[PDB]
């Protein structure tokens, strides 16, 4: 069945530190009870565009959050802009915002919201991507399901690095993962 | 849902590593035609592998969870995973009756042959790293091997191992995705 | 379209890295709508890359396998992979006739543009690590790049490289799974 995506162009669609400073490319394809996900990031401007940890040793991580309501609709506090997220139609999107995508949401039994109960690590997936496609420029992408407040479901991407990069543009290789679907 | 075989997504223990029901293996196998998309994680709740302390027990560095299947893809009871809640999905639960056939979910025997006298290829293994407690400095290796057990027609085995000296670290993991070639 | 397009899962050599038919590339592409789920491994059986010795040949550190496709997603004969056994799956074999169209299996050209004077973004690359002989201390990097070859409409290229100093180690790998955005 279907695919929810950001069209795979390079037009900025995401706000990390300043308005439209990045293009998140995210494709979610439903394969029954699992969602197959493919993600990459291009930071085009602003604080995170060029990393220089000699001049700014403190800049070592940032987060992009996707927050969804009970119908699986993206909420406006998300870093990703609402106009950019929809079911695929060709290399573009359907012309009208979708009303329902619960089949694409991370499963709440697998990945419960924060509560008074024990929190398990299975709601996280780690991966490594590479800045500029260079094998000696790893950064970690940590993806977490359903851990944000103010929403019914969430997918968050935390990008971090441990090396001292000097004038390295933050644009990444791609990473694939999956997660258990709500229905 | 006859495209997903799973353990259910709850946290009720279903697996016996060192003692009865000491762990929850969460395993979801989704059939995408000739490939099975697999998602796995592990929570150990009790016993020898629950709290790792390699200062006190320096030799506790690895363990294995085996799923063994018959010619029909039915789980055999000396697998570490219990039979009761390994089944086709129905909602967040399972279908009511135990399944009789799941050959479409078994690892392909031409791709991943049983042990024999013939050359053994590495393609029957997938390696991944998961993280204890979700902490990025607590890696452990998950090694998954297809059809290398005897006394069965098919098998999937998960070997968990680590090389750091962990001190009072609970063995509960992040999730890992992989795929394998299906028998049919 | 649920189909699988593959090399078949046997171990018969189908690929030419340094000399004719020196390797078996096992590649399985399954279409899951707008994404292709890919599973890959490599067995080198002869020639320069069969047994690696970096004490005697320290500069032998990488090689490349290219799949080049025309406008219809048909494999071009200058690819390293041979055309004879690359086809849609039928059982553990292939459909009898060579396929004529597989555009839905090609890497998306907007996501992964062909080479030009325009900025080359890294999103057209996926990196993974596989293990020689299934040994966890024998990593090698598999770098996969989409649509960066000339003389074709689409391409998938696999660059295998390593940084350890291997001494008489056979180049045969564990398996790796990735996905990519489909052209249609
Ligand atoms: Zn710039
Ligand atoms: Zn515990
Ligand atoms: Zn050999």
């Amino acid at each position: 069945t279907r695919t929810l995506w950001t069209t795979p162009d390079t037009s900025p669609n995401c706000t990390i530190a300043q308005d439209k400073d990045s293009k998140l490319t995210l494709v979610l394809t439903k394969c029954g009870s699992q969602i197959l996900a493919n993600v990459s990031l291009i930071v085009v401007a602003g604080k995170y565009h060029i990393i220089n940890n000699k001049t700014n040793p403190k800049i070592k991580s940032f987060t992009i959050k996707l927050l969804f309501n009970k119908n699986g609709v993206l909420l406006d506090n998300s870093n990703l802009g609402k106009a950019y997220w929809n079911f695929r139609s060709g290399n573009s999107n359907v012309s009208t915002a979708y009303e329902k995508a619960i089949g694409f949401m991370p499963n709440l039994v697998a990945y419960p919201k924060p509560s008074n109960s024990k929190k398990y690590a299975r709601d996280i997936v780690y991966g490594t991507i590479y800045l500029g496609g260079k094998p000696d420029q790893p950064a970690v992408i940590k993806t977490t399901f359903n851990q944000e407040t103010g929403c019914e479901y969430s997918i968050t991407f935390n990008f971090s690095w441990s090396k001292t990069y000097e004038n390295v543009e933050f644009e990444t290789t791609s990473f694939t993962f999956s997660y258990i679907a709500q229905e």
